[PDB]
């Protein structure tokens, strides 16, 4: 289902979370580096 860009829970977004962003790939979803750090793009 929809969930969360943020912290990665289920039936809620990133702009509904007020759970801080986190240090883990924001998008990717592995931890082992952040969402700036993760060659997903280059
Ligand atoms: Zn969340
Ligand atoms: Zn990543």
């Amino acid at each position: 289902n929809v969930k969360c860009f943020n912290c990665g829970k289920e039936g809620h977004t990133a702009r509904n979370c007020r759970a801080p962003r986190k240090k883990g790939c924001w998008k990717c979803g592995k931890e082992g580096h952040q969402m700036k750090d993760c060659t997903e793009r280059q």
